[PDB]
């Protein structure tokens, strides 16, 4: 599977039938028909202990992997029940400016989103939580073109380093708390992986404040490759997912 027109997110379904499951993500997020829910707590994020260890290009996208054998970097509250382990993060971003993010907002797309995944402590590791419901938690964040993000810098350095499938570079001592917007105010409802597997075992909060980063930074993104190396060159852009039918859920705001 990939982006492309023979075999983007329009033929996956044939590889991953539950792409046209009850509870697939994205979604469109209509503000107006948003539930405000009081009783939802804010959301907790503990990310002062965290440790990065590697990024890696697999074909997709880019991950930053943290250690997950502890908890050091937690997030809990919020619409969550217990407590879940940060494993990795990675964005989608577009070819233009206009568009890349998976999520929308009244229609709106943004430039990127990028997304913070963790997995429920009480199921021991990663490939026990997607096999339930309440498995995954993932932190969407919106990314629009303006200022430059100077916590963001480390990650676009290291970029030419990992620039073809399959590349991995050693990424320690990176703070992800330098990604976070000022305000968090979410957004939440039940939802799935963006990418095969596309497993429903998510639930998502997506942050209503987007962080800004610079018409540079955003660029470096677009010089990385699907292909591998000595294949030929496949720009990795329009790494997104379009937005899938809400069906029978409801979009809670914190707000
Ligand atoms: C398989 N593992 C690593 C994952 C868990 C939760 C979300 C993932 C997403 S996404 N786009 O839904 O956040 C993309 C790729 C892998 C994911
Ligand atoms: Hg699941
Ligand atoms: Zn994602």
């Amino acid at each position: 599977w990939g982006y492309g027109k023979h075999n983007g997110p329009e033929h996956w379904h044939k590889d991953f039938p539950i792409a046209k499951g009850e509870r697939q993500s994205p979604v469109d997020i209509d503000t107006h028909t948003a539930k405000y829910d009081p009783s939802l707590k804010p959301l907790s994020v503990s990310y002062d202990q965290a440790t990065s260890l590697r990024i890696l290009n697999n074909g997709h996208a880019f991950n930053v992997e943290f250690d997950d054998s502890q908890d050091k970097a937690v997030l809990k509250g919020g619409p969550l029940d217990g407590t879940y382990r940060l494993i990795q993060f990675h964005f989608h971003w577009g070819s233009l400016d206009g568009q890349g993010s998976e999520h929308t907002v009244d229609k709106k797309k943004y430039a990127a989103e990028l997304h913070l995944v963790h997995w429920n402590t009480k199921y021991g590791d990663f490939g026990k939580a997607v096999q339930q419901p309440d498995g995954l938690a993932v932190l969407g964040i919106f990314l629009k073109v303006g200022s430059a993000k100077p916590g963001l810098q480390k990650v676009v350095d290291v970029l030419d380093s990992i620039k073809t499938k399959g590349k991995s570079a050693d990424f320690t001592n990176f703070d992800p708390r330098g990604l976070l917007p000022e305000s968090l105010d979410y957004w939440t409802y039940p939802g799935s992986l963006t990418t095969p597997p596309l497993l429903e075992c998510v639930t998502w909060i997506v942050l209503k404040e987007p962080i800004s980063v610079s018409s540079e930074q955003v660029l470096k993104f677009r010089k990385l490759n699907f292909n591998g190396e000595g294949e030929p060159e496949e720009l990795m852009v329009d790494n997104w997912r379009p937005a899938q039918p809400l069906k029978n859920r409801q979009i809670k705001a914190s707000f």
